[PDB]
């Protein structure tokens, strides 16, 4: 058992090592493989990014300042990495150290002061009194100069101006500028024709300055913008008059200007000529009042000597440059805010001319957004307590609505702030919060009373690996495809092994299959397991897998090495061709991984139990093997052993154990062509009987075997010597019978049996790339000979084989047909087997090899029972010892040659070579004679039967001048007569006829290749319908704005300083029976989502034992409230971090409000530290479990808390002063004092907003406005109805956008043609595989043979080919023109279409026609024509992809990437056109146009007529001293020597052509034709008649026999019904020379004989014909002039008599009589030349050479001695032409 399992590995791996080719490619290709991907590895490093949070960004409602402050500097997420201040719970700030706060606190302290102040009453009034010492005047003094003390100390706190003027000087090298104004605005981390050139100059300089252009794009439409509304409803009126009131706000610096050139004139003369600035000067120098001053400082700077400087200077720094300065900077601050366009508000009447006129302004370069209001009626109700807007913008300034969600999952803040922060810098959030507070404001009264904030929520120090999680996502492919080039040279080589009949051999000689399968899975096994350890270690190495022991990933690569060997056992057994199953295993395991990609994006709604069903395979398996490795790899902690994986691993035993019983049983329950599906002489005892049949039987006979004599076996192949033989061996078991093999009967014992009894079938058995010795080794290794008796066995085999050299012994199968026939049956003797059962040895070898191997065969003859079994006579006659002939399963005839020739056989034939009188003679010589047969130069007579003979022949020797009888020739009867006994217009006749027969062999062709109409047309089908699926991209709907929009999300509110100043009433309304926002009220205001109603439950999750680690850790104050958590070590790549229990600290008190979300109260808890811990805790808790872990939370508040003092100061001050009221000085005080009391923010809100929701954070400013609006409604009957919804709709697109889609659709457009290309390369596939199949010596050279004209076949091929490629297009035209595709079904897209199909045909049925031409093998060109094909699309393809021009000009010659380019530009036109239309223009640019689509075209027209032509062009391409006269009726055979080239001078010699017929050596019919309808055509391309056509068909199909299987397939027929359908195909013209070649092979008696009548009486006929074979026996009854060609001259000519006599060998007798030797002396003694061929008991034959021309005297002796020898028998017989043939070929 174990032996022969070694002996099979031993040549599996010498298989192996022998081709040298395949090994090489198998080890390079994973390597190439994964090189390829560890290089595209190298290019994406892993991107690490630390965790941050954002600060807070203010609305305009929050006031005007902080607003454009968060605008300017603090746009662009800086990403603080430590938590800002604005996120604390209490404060809102982050500007304590803005200069421009300070500067404005200073100035309304300076105000406050002033009017407060009495300074100025007081230095009055004191002037007047000194005007008008004393005792009043020191007090007045000491007042005034406490005053100006205070006047002073307050002037000199202010310190801003310092800064202001130095930062504004130091302004006027690339980071100081910047560094300077983000000192100065925060803290620390065409167009000018319209307006005037200066601020156009100005932004050009903003466009052009080298910094961060992100604060232009969002100042842009602030100062620029126009916005338009729906129609002037007066409350519409309002809440825009509010809006503007809003944006005026900041419109304090227009009218600055006038105010100060209205009050320069008298502040200049105050300073310069009052007397009250020079009593202050005096005042300030002073013996005691410099100590007063000083006292009064405070000891800080700006002394009363810098003061008196400044102040007390009538011509180094006095108040005249200070202002100059001012004076310049109010200039530049006017000429700054000239060009601010404040008044951007337009009323419109209705929506079309809104988005009329906001497409102008649009054009304009100046346009905002626009709200939409939804009135029902232009009346003076103010608002139907529900306000439903929209505010349309431009695209490319609001995110997209189509899409809410990125889609698939992956790490990162999105915190870009250009990309993803369009709701920022676009200005949706600022209008949008301007116009709800309008709203609030306008629906109670309350102004403002609220601030509002957006906080972004932090991050938990990701790091982003995208490439190492689709490439570990996506691991099968690559892993694959290196298995697949193993799987397919494993498949060619079990396949290679399966087709030869070598496994039927292996299961002869005493094998199951069961070891076999075994080492095929070892020796496929041990280099996949080689191979799986390399990727294990170059995926170790690689850095791409790291944390993953080596040893987990290489059992999971060897279970899969496993499965996919089971997989591809199973696969082995469909198929019977080894380049087919080798090129179709690559395909068909594509098709089985393809289900894995086919689920993998379905995955929402896959059940475990169809995930299992689905499991079936191995690919899937596998693929959720690499999941599960991914997910357990991308957080860094690896996988290892913790004990899903397990699944995937025992669903792919369970594959392997299925895929095993599958194999078992389509093994036998299928199996191939050549499995089986679930007058007796006296008998010599001189020897022993070896096998003893015993009356033997079957569903619907005896014998005895001896052991030294070669015994016959004939039959007729269907009444015995088949079965039989079978049910000899083990093939079949026996039906109630018994045979005693050797002393064994079969039924009892089959392996001991087998152990000495060899076999040598028909079909030869010798394995390539091997030695003949290595043969030899193995066969005798598997025979069970040891060592040193295999070694000798080996060189007796060699030493009695021929070949001994080692030239021969170590090469290759590279010998002769002669050598390799001799080599495969003297295997069968290799082991000493005492049994041995050939079958057909020597079919088709010349008749040399024939005598060697015959005389191999006699020099095995000493004891082993050979059992012959072959057709021929002559090789059965002169080989067997005892013929038994049997028939209708019984036996006939037993017995030896001259037994069986002379107890039922005729006469002897007695033959003459050059007719009534030697007629007569012979009749007078013999009554019983008669004339056999005369024919040219020849006659035969028959003398069935003894004193005759002498006077006969006598009579002959004596007259033989008489006579043109030149020679005498006598034989005896042959075995086969015993076994026979016993048992012009010409060109439009072959054009139709071409035709017709094309159009039978298409039309029965049903269960053949019918596939090529309905595969094309399921492929565009499933094209056309996924065409249907990709959405047009180009759409934008209305979407609202709801936070409800995701399914599942956490809220939460959280209350600081609950004090119940204003907050408490707000967080109440945000927590009632309205809710959150316009969920359910009174109603469900929003479509396909009814509120939940009932819930209330105030409760806190229960906590497992966390809180008591909680108390044993404490002192957790509000820093630090909560265990810390790493993140991203080195060496240690974690994509998202892991944090101990307790990373909230506290499960928060969790409700659900009755909007299907729940919230949980966070006051007094740090939120930052909270969000981080919990959010990155929840998301690997659902990322553990495979879910394909989505969002978490959303969006959260936190309310907190952060006048008419200073408004009523200005009014009372602008009451004195000179009060007037122009418009310079009471507007601008009016504007300075709005823009005062417009600043201070009561109570606030901080709304914490995710940024992955695309429409999170304008839903829940929506959210926190409705419910402001809800809390500041006083007195309602309920606050249920009260509410407003925002929209989000964009305006249409115009031409730039438009261009854009149609250049971005072509993506989709050359995906949906790529796939039609290759759907349409499917119809010439079964013209060039028909072509091959005919093209292989079958029927063009036969049809070449004959006057065809070769042009006009190819014409009538071209012909056909277009006239069924019509069919197909048709067809898929109509299939995909019932789709309503307005892109081909238009009354103008439809016929170009069509002639493009049509074109593209016409194109490539003639671009394949040459390639059939160096293609020696069918049934193969049609994967790599198909994969040529893909690759052609592929290049089109990249080609559309993209030196251009040159490039589609030259690329016209690809009939594939001219159709992808026509349908590329034909979608593009109709895209175009269509979108013209919608903009409301008409262009009617046709597709037929010569530059667009037209030039592909004339392209592939004239592509295919020079394609034909140059396929006609191809096929055209641009012996010593033969000498014969063939007379009619001259059947002059031309044999030759072996190589002799009778096939090139057949081909050389072949008005001629019609007048010559031929007979291929190969059969020559198709497969799936008919069989009078091949006869028919030959017969039609003959040149017969159209009527006489089928009275020739019926003559042919009876002259020949075969009538009862004249109406049926050629293919279904057998190899005797194959020959006489050849041979009548070369009599249907009825040429006067018929070429025949090898009429007989492999037929059987009783038809071999039918066929040499029909050509007897063909040539009797006067016509001449000719013939070549190696069998001489059909020579010498056939032929009548030989022609003998030993070197390449005709060596030998004449009759076969003259050529027998004259060089051939003497005449051969045969006597028969225990024995005695006195017989055998006197036989030597009576002749001189007698030779003992041949010595037996009682028998002997003996041999007569140069002793031929006295027969006479020969017989005379014989009758002498028959009396004294005591001869039984006698016989005498000629030499045979096969003798004379190989003593023609011995002495070359
Ligand atoms: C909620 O919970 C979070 C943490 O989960 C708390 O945030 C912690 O508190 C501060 C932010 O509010 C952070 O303090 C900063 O730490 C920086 C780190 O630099 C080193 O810090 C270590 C101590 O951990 C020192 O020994 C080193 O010498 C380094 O200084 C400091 O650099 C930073 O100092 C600032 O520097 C800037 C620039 O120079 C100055 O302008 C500024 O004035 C200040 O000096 C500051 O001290 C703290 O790191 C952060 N994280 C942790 C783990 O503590 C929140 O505070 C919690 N919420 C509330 C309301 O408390
Ligand atoms: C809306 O506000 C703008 C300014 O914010 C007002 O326009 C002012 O008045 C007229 C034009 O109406 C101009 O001469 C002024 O220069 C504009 N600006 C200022 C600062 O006065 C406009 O009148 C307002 N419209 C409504 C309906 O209130
Ligand atoms: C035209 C004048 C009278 C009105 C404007 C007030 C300006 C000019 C006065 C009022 C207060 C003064 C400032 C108060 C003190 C300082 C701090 C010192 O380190 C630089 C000078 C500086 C900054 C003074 C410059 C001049 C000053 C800014
Ligand atoms: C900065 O913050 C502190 C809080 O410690 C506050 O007292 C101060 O007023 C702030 N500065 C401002 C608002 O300019
Ligand atoms: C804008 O697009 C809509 C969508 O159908 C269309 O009804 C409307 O007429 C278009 N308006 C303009 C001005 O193109």
């Amino acid at each position: 058992c174990w032996p022969q399992l070694r002996l099979l590995l031993w040549k599996n791996l010498t298989f192996r090592r022998r081709q040298t080719c395949q090994l090489l490619l198998e080890v390079a290709w994973p390597l190439f493989i994964f090189l390829i991907l560890i290089s595209v590895r190298l290019s994406y490093p892993p991107y690490e990014q630390h965790e941050c949070h954002f600060p807070n960004k203010a609305m305009p409602s929050a006031g005007t300042l902080p607003w454009v402050q968060g605008i300017i500097c603090n746009a662009n997420n800086p990403c603080f990495r430590y938590p800002t201040p604005g996120e604390a719970p209490g404060v809102v700030g982050n500007f304590n150290k803005s200069i421009v706060a300070r500067l404005f606190s200073d100035a309304r302290r300076l105000l406050l002061y002033s009017q407060k102040d009495t300074s100025m009453k007081d230095m009055r009034k004191v002037l007047r009194t000194l005007q008008q010492p004393s005792k009043e005047l020191a007090e007045a003094t000491k007042t005034l100069l406490h005053s100006l003390g205070t006047l002073a100390q307050e002037l000199f706190s202010m310190r801003s101006w310092s800064d202001m003027r130095q930062e504004v000087m130091f302004l006027t090298s690339s980071t100081q500028i910047y560094q300077a104004v983000s000192r100065i605005v925060c803290g620390h981390p065409f167009y000018d024709n319209s307006t005037t050139p200066y601020c156009n100059d100005l932004m050009k300089n903003l466009e052009s300055s080298p910094l961060s252009r992100i604060i232009w794009k969002a100042l842009k439409p602030l100062l620029v913008g126009k916005i338009l509304y729906t129609p002037d409803t007066p409350a519409t009126r309002q809440v825009m008059a509010e809006v503007n009131k809003t944006f005026q706000e900041l419109a304090v610096f227009h009218d600055l200007e006038g105010m100060w050139e209205e009050l320069s004139p008298k502040i200049w003369t105050f300073m310069e000529n009052s007397q009250e600035m020079d009593l202050v000067r005096m005042l300030l120098d002073s013996r005691d009042n410099d100590h007063f001053w000083e006292q009064q400082l405070d000891g800080l700077d700006w002394t009363a000597q810098d003061i008196v400087a400044f102040l007390a200077k009538h011509p180094v720094y006095t108040w005249r440059e200070a202002f100059n300065e001012t004076n310049q900077a109010i200039r530049t601050i006017s000429r700054f805010m000239e060009c601010v366009n404040l008044n951007k508000l337009e009323p419109i009447a209705t929506e079309v001319w809104l988005i009329n006129k906001s497409m102008e302004l649009l054009d304009e370069r100046k346009f905002w957004a626009g709200i939409v209001f939804t009135g029902i009626t232009p009346g003076s109700i103010e608002l139907p307590h529900h306000v439903k807007y929209k505010i349309r913008m431009d695209i490319d300034n609001v995110e997209r609505t189509n899409k809410i969600k990125d889609g698939y999952w992956d790490p990162g803040p999105r915190a870009d702030p250009f990309e993803d922060m369009r709701y920022v810098w676009g200005g949706f959030a600022y209008l949008q919060d301007v116009v709800e507070q309008a709203i609030i404001r306008v629906l109670t009264g309350t102004e403002k009373k609220t601030g509002v904030y957006m906080q972004q929520m932090p991050y938990p120090c990701y790091v982003d690996d995208i490439f190492l999680r689709v490439m570990s996502r996506s691991m099968p492919l690559f892993m694959t495809l290196a298995w697949i080039y193993s799987v397919a040279v494993i498949i060619k080589g079990i396949v290679y092994e399966k087709e030869a009949r070598l496994k039927e051999t292996m299961r002869i000689m005493g094998l199951d299959n069961s070891i076999l399968w075994f080492s095929w899975f070892i020796s496929s096994l041990i280099p996949l397991l080689v191979s799986a350890g390399l990727l294990v270690v170059i995926l170790k190495l690689g850095n791409l897998l790291p944390y993953s022991d080596p040893s987990v990933v290489f059992v999971f690569l060897s279970v899969f090495a496993v499965v996919t060997i089971l997989q591809c056992f199973l696969i082995s057994t469909l198929f019977s061709r080894a380049n087919l199953a080798a090129a179709c295993g690559g395909i068909i395991y594509f098709t089985l991984y393809l289900p894995y990609v086919l689920c993998v994006a379905w995955r929402d709604y896959v059940g475990f139990t169809l995930k299992i069903f689905a499991s079936l395979l191995s690919p899937v398996a596998f693929g959720f093997g690499c999941e599960y490795f991914a997910l357990f790899e991308e957080q860094g902690i690896g996988v290892q052993w913790d004990n899903n994986l397990t699944t995937s691993v025992s669903m792919m035993l369970f594959d392997t154990f299925l895929y095993g019983v599958m194999t078992w049983y389509i093994e036998a329950v299928f199996p191939g062509q050549y499995g089986i599906p679930r007058c007796m002489e006296e008998e010599p005892t001189h020897l022993k009987l070896g096998v003893s049949i015993q009356n033997l039987v079957k569903v619907y006979l005896a014998l005895n075997f001896y052991e030294g004599q070669i015994t016959s076996f004939l039959g007729h192949n269907g009444a015995g010597k088949t079965t039989t033989m079978s049910i000899l061996t083990g093939l079949f078991p026996p039906t109630s019978g018994t045979a005693y093999i050797l002393g064994k009967d079969i039924r009892s014992e089959m392996s001991t049996i087998r152990q000495n009894l060899g076999v040598c079938p028909q079909h030869n058995v010798l394995f390539d790339m091997l030695t003949v010795e290595e043969h030899i080794w193995f066969y005798a290794r598997l025979k069970g000979l040891s060592e040193k008796h295999v070694k000798a066995e080996m060189e007796q085999m060699a030493l009695d084989v021929g070949l001994p050299s080692s030239k021969l012994k170590s090469k290759t199968s590279q010998l002769s047909g002669g050598m390799q026939r001799k080599l495969s049956v003297a295997l069968a003797f290799v082991g000493g087997s005492k049994v041995v059962i050939l079958d057909e040895p020597t079919a088709g070898v010349d008749p040399y090899s024939r005598r060697g191997i015959w005389e191999l065969l006699l020099k095995y003859r000493q004891g082993r029972t050979i059992i012959l079994s072959t057709h021929h006579m002559d090789e059965a006659d002169v080989l067997g010892d005892r013929i038994a002939i049997i028939s209708h399963g019984k036996l006939c005839c037993v017995g030896s040659s001259l037994f069986l020739k002379n107890q039922l056989g005729t006469g002897y034939y007695l033959t003459l070579v050059k007719v009534s009188a030697i007629s007569n003679l012979i009749r007078k010589h013999v009554s019983e004679a008669r004339l056999v047969e005369d024919i040219g130069h020849e006659l035969t007579y028959v003398l069935p039967y003894e004193g005759a003979f002498v006077e006969l022949f006598h009579e002959i020797d004596d007259r033989l001048s008489d006579l043109g009888i030149s020679s005498y020739g006598i034989s005896e009867t042959t075995l086969e007569e015993i076994f026979l006994k016993v048992a012009w217009k010409l060109t439009q006749q072959q054009f139709v006829a071409l035709l017709w027969k094309r159009l039978l062999i298409a039309r029965r062709s049903r269960k053949g290749f019918f596939a090529q109409i309905v595969l094309p047309a399921v492929f565009v089908c499933i094209a056309l319908v996924f065409s249907l699926i990709v959405p047009p991209f180009g759409k934008y709907p209305s979407l609202e704005l709801q936070p409800w929009m995701y399914n599942e999300q956490y809220t939460f509110v959280s209350n600081d300083a609950p004090e119940d100043t204003g907050t408490l009433e707000l967080l109440n309304a945000l927590t009632k029976d309205p809710g959150f926002g316009t969920r359910c009220m009174e109603g469900n205001p929003i479509p396909d989502t009814p509120c939940q109603a009932g819930e209330e439950e105030w409760t806190t999750a229960p906590v497992p034992q966390t809180i008591m680690d909680l108390f044993q850790n404490g002192n957790w104050t509000m820093q630090n409230p909560s265990p810390a958590c790493q993140c991203s070590s080195d060496k240690i790549k974690k994509m998202l971090p892991v944090c101990p229990p307790g990373a909230g600290g506290l499960p928060p008190p969790q409700r659900k409000q009755n909007t299907a979300d729940i919230l949980q109260d966070l006051t007094g808890r740090n939120i930052s530290d909270y969000l981080v811990k919990t959010y990155v805790q929840i998301i690997a808790k659902s990322l553990k479990n495979k879910i394909w872990v989505n969002e978490f939370r959303y969006g959260g508040f936190s309310l907190g808390v952060s006048s008419q003092e200073v408004n009523d100061a200005i009014k009372q001050m602008k009451k004195h002063l000179k009060l007037a009221k122009d418009s310079s000085a009471d507007r601008f005080l009016n504007s300075l004092g709005r823009f005062m009391t417009g600043l201070d923010t009561k109570n606030n809100v901080k709304v914490w907003f995710n940024n992955k929701g695309w429409h999170a954070i304008s839903s829940f400013l929506n959210v926190i406005n409705n419910a402001i609006l809800r809390a500041n409604l006083q007195k309602g009957e309920n606050p249920s109805h009260y509410g407003i919804t925002a929209f989000n709709h964009p305006l249409n697109l115009t031409k730039q956008q438009l261009s854009e889609v149609a250049l971005m659709t072509t993506s989709v457009d050359v995906l949906v043609s790529i796939c039609v290309i290759f759907a349409m390369s499917f119809v010439p596939a079964s013209f060039v595989v028909f072509l091959i199949q005919e093209r292989v010596s079958k029927a063009k050279h036969l049809q070449f043979i004959s006057g065809v004209k070769p042009v006009i076949y190819w014409l009538s091929n071209f012909v056909w080919d277009m006239c069924n490629y019509v069919v197909p297009a048709t067809l898929v035209i109509i299939i995909f023109i019932c789709f309503q595709q307005k892109s081909y079904v238009s009354s103008t897209n439809l016929p170009v279409l069509a002639l493009l199909l049509l074109l593209y045909g016409w194109s490539i049925t003639p671009l394949m026609y040459p390639a059939s031409f160096v293609f020696k093998i069918p049934s193969t060109a049609y994967v790599v024509l198909t994969s040529v094909n893909l690759f052609i699309g592929i290049n089109g393809s990249v080609a559309t992809f993209v030196i251009n021009d040159i490039l589609k000009s030259v690329f016209l010659i690809f009939p594939h990437f001219c159709l992808g380019r026509g349908l590329i530009d034909m979608v593009k036109n109709q895209a175009m056109a269509d979108a013209l239309e919608r903009f409301g223009e008409n262009r009617f640019v046709s597709p037929l146009s010569w530059d667009l689509v037209g030039r592909n075209l004339f392209a592939m027209a004239v592509e295919g007529v020079v394609f034909f032509l140059i396929t006609v062009l191809i096929q055209y391409r641009f012996v010593d001293r033969i000498c014969v006269g063939i007379p009619p009726g001259e059947c002059f055979g031309l044999l030759g020597v072996n190589g002799a080239g009778k096939s090139s001078t057949f081909k050389m010699l072949t008005e001629v052509h019609q007048n010559m017929g031929y007979c291929p050596q190969f059969d020559a019919i198709t497969e799936l034709l008919t069989g009078r309808e091949h006869v028919e055509f030959f017969a039609l391309l003959r040149g017969v008649p159209e009527k006489e056509v089928g009275k020739v068909g019926e003559w042919a199909i009876r002259k020949l026999g075969l009538v009862k299987y004249g109406e049926k397939y050629a293919g279904n027929y057998s190899g005797g019904n194959k020959r006489k359908l050849s041979t009548a195909m070369a009599l249907i013209g009825g040429p006067p020379v018929v070429f025949l070649d090898e009429p007989t092979t492999g037929m059987d008696p009783k038809a071999r004989r039918f066929l040499w009548n029909c050509a007897l009486s063909v040539v009797k006929e006067g016509r001449s014909v000719v013939l070549t074979s190696h069998s001489m026996e059909e020579c010498e009854a056939l032929c009548t002039r030989m022609a003998i060609m030993v070197n390449g001259r005709f060596r030998c000519l004449g009759s076969v008599q003259h050529l027998k006599n004259r060089f051939g060998d003497g005449y051969t007798i045969v006597v028969r009589i225990p024995d005695l030797k006195p017989v055998q002396d006197f036989f030597g003694l009576a002749f001189p030349g007698s030779v003992l061929k041949e010595k037996h008991r009682n028998m002997l034959q003996y041999q007569l050479p140069s002793s031929l021309s006295s027969l006479a005297r020969i017989f005379s002796i014989l009758s002498q001695s028959k009396k004294r020898l005591h001869i039984e028998d006698y016989s005498v017989s000629q030499t045979t032409l096969d003798q004379v043939f190989v003593n023609f070929a011995k002495d070359q």
